[PDB]
């Protein structure tokens, strides 16, 4: 007589795990996460932001390196997300209770993050993480400034409904870097066609593709580093080989034909 299973906690790669000092990537913007999760500073006369935290277990870290870049828990005002996955908003709630940080995000981002990633609509309840809740909710192409810092919200639904690119200006050397940090365009395990909790998840992704390809987007980064081919642990040559936008896109797409193929052989 057999009883139920234990449960599994989510384990990944150690890489994804492992805390690495900050790296720059433009005047005002430092990837300050681990060597294979983006956790993005963006430090400004008036406050600062964090795109993404990653994984759970990282809040203590993140704090680690806000301190090492001289902004104080007060300091940090705002907090954005590419989607509202376990992996990347993994330790919102507890860098609410720890900092000034108030949450913006879309409806569909801000209806997951307050379930705590339960009830996913293809993980199901096997990547939940502890829930927060959104103190601001935009919509499409909505700006935030911070210290003149000026955030655009690009919706590109697919991923999760709530995925979000966000898009800013910053400098070096004087010249401006436009910055666009891309969601995550894969499908893991994704039921693609035919999807009763997702009818029209594929039109979406199409869509997406289309408007991951036009940002403005002299840099590109995203949540996994390499998807757009980021090695943060190469130091000086971290962003070299770093993909543009179109090719990010282009790659995502024909990925996700060849899973379309896969799907309809099985
Ligand atoms: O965001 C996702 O859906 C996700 C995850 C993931 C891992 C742990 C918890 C939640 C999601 N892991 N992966 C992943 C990424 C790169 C290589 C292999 C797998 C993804 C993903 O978006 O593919
Ligand atoms: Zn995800
Ligand atoms: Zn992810």
């Amino acid at each position: 007589e057999v009883p139920l299973p234990q449960l599994r906690a989510y384990t990944v790669d150690a890489s994804w795990l492992q805390p690495m000092a900050p790296l720059q990537i433009a005047d005002h913007t430092w990837q300050i996460g681990t060597e294979d999760l983006t956790a993005l500073l963006v430090q400004t006369p008036d406050g600062a932001v964090l795109l993404d935290g990653g994984m759970p277990q990282m809040a203590s870290h993140l704090l680690d390196n806000m301190k090492a870049r001289g902004v104080t828990p007060r300091d940090l005002r705002l907090i954005l997300l590419s989607h509202a996955h376990a992996d990347h908003a993994g330790p919102v709630a507890e860098l609410k209770r720890r900092t000034g940080a108030k949450v913006a995000a879309n409806a569909e981002s801000a209806v997951l993050l307050a379930r705590g990633g339960s009830d996913d609509l293809h993980f199901g309840d096997g990547i939940t993480y502890p829930p927060a809740n959104a103190d601001r909710i935009v919509m499409d192409g909505e700006v935030i400034t911070v210290g003149g810092i000026v955030f655009t919200a690009h919706f590109m639904a697919g991923h999760t409904p709530g995925s979000t690119a966000w898009t800013w200006t910053d400098t070096r050397n004087g010249k401006p870097v436009r910055i666009a940090y891309a969601d995550s365009l894969s499908a893991p395990g994704y039921q693609l066609q035919g999807n009763p909790r997702y009818p029209h998840l594929i039109e979406d992704y199409r869509r997406s593709f289309a408007t991951v390809r036009a940002l403005p987007c002299d840099v590109l980064l995203t949540p996994h580093p390499g998807a757009s081919n980021w090695d943060y642990a190469a130091g000086a040559r971290a962003g070299a080989k770093a993909l543009t936008c179109k090719a990010y896109a282009d790659a995502a797409e024909q990925k996700f034909d060849g899973q379309l193929a896969k799907e309809t052989a099985g």
